[PDB]
């Protein structure tokens, strides 16, 4: 069924980039599942994402100021991460409205929620620092830079990854 | 006796919008003239957009907020709008995060634009007031809207356009 | 004999970009003249530029900060622009290390150096009003901009200036 | 086995130099695996760098001022110098805008960007100390350079190193 399984939070870039993103994977004739819900109940992943992301080929993640601002969100780059580790999916990492190197070292406004993020919720999971690891290990791995790349760009990113998947 | 045409600011539509339009009037089969790709660099600039105006047919045209602010794009919307008086070139707007009230009364933003060139050129040239004029005729031609037609994704918008063009 | 003459003043770019051109336009075998002496005697043109100025099929002028701010300069540009105007010279306007708006308006600091420009020397002469005109002109005339096309590339401007040449 | 190798900082070097260098080198029919190029998106970053390094032949690195800066670069010259030590790979090296000498004591920008690392790596991890020992026999290591040795022209140096690699 679905080939390669795009996730980002439906937060900021639902609206122009994902969605133009989603329509040209979709309109190129390779089957893709997107996030099913705007209201998706529960932070957790349930059994229509734990098989999608078995089932999938590859995947696309974009990461944005809310890209992991949410703990759906992170628990989802997890289970990706993991995914990649034991089984073959490829991950492709998307930089688009971020700074790579912020990132990298888990720093920017995800730091500022992150230290937020960092009370007894966490300490009581120090799943906060599983997630800046897998983060990190996340971005050894090479992608997309729109904003770097190309630095003024939309449609010559998704004319790559179009050039990429098929 | 050409197909189609296309008309934008490229301080806020050149770099996400306006590319993705492009790209899917393109691949639709319709030939698109915009003002990045045609043009051959022995010509003149002021010449060649207005022979390239006259022989298209559809002209759609992304009215932004600083819209006012580029006295060249109002100078191709004066010409466009002459045209259309004098031929009977297809007439389509394209208005999005302005909408067309605010547009008709050349008000808001276009409002303050004007007032910055209220000394300028409408008495000094009564060209500002031509252009005034066609603005102000242009909304209340109706075209393609988003601000609350669409409101929830920009693709589903030029997807809507596309379709709508035959 | 010489194809196309490029012109610039050998302040800043005789380094490295101007450098560049005219290394790639030798080596790909389209024969050039070029800025024959760093120390040029005389700010006018002998009947060495002026031969080679009416036989060049092309010329190319790279506008920079110091690309005007010499009389020469100034006056090997109207000549370019005279010959354009009455010969079948053809002019790509290059703009690195420069905004085009504000030559276009002819502001900048070839604007502290016109308003310097604006004693009693050219007050008897009235060539810096003509030198300005000349400049608004050929910016009418659409060329390359590497700070804007690219805005991150060297070696692929001169790509796009050696496809156009041969 | 392959041909060549390049190490460059991005901060100053992959806008105007490194590129022409590339283009340089693929033009004169010796292949040369950059970081920009020589990347698929699926593998990971350190792992294919250490492997093109391994499997590379000459590498030539041109040291900036703000070399130090770039922990990675600094990480992938440490690689190289022990590469040099076990193997026998090709060692060249390039250095513009900063005299050997200054960087041989590893002072000025070079004492600066320690000094900041002054507290940070230098005992906590003795990289810095092992990177500060290779880029001093790297100094003493004799190649190619541009202050005082052309000093006029960068595409000088640059057709001079490649004519003198073979």
């Amino acid at each position: 069924s679905y080939d390669v399984f795009l996730s980002f939070r439906g937060e900021d870039t639902r609206k122009t980039f994902v969605g133009h993103l989603f329509n040209a994977l979709i309109e190129k004739g390779i089957h893709t599942f997107m996030d099913d819900k705007e209201l998706k109940r529960g932070k957790s992943i349930s059994s229509e994402l734990m098989k999608a992301i078995g089932e999938s080929r590859f995947a696309v993640v974009v990461f944005s100021k809310n890209y992991a601002s949410s703990t759906w969100c992170l628990e989802e780059l997890v289970k990706i991460l993991e995914i990649h580790e034991k089984f073959e999916l490829i991950v492709v990492p998307v930089f688009y409205d971020v700074d790579p190197s912020t990132v990298r070292k888990q720093n920017g406004e995800y730091a500022v929620c992150f230290t937020k993020f960092e009370a007894n919720l966490v300490d009581d999971r120090d799943k906060v620092l599983r997630w800046r690891e897998a983060l990190t290990k996340v971005a050894n791995i090479s992608g997309h830079d729109l904003r770097n790349t190309y630095n003024g760009d939309e449609s010559k990113c998704i004319q790559q990854i179009l050039k990429d998947i098929f």
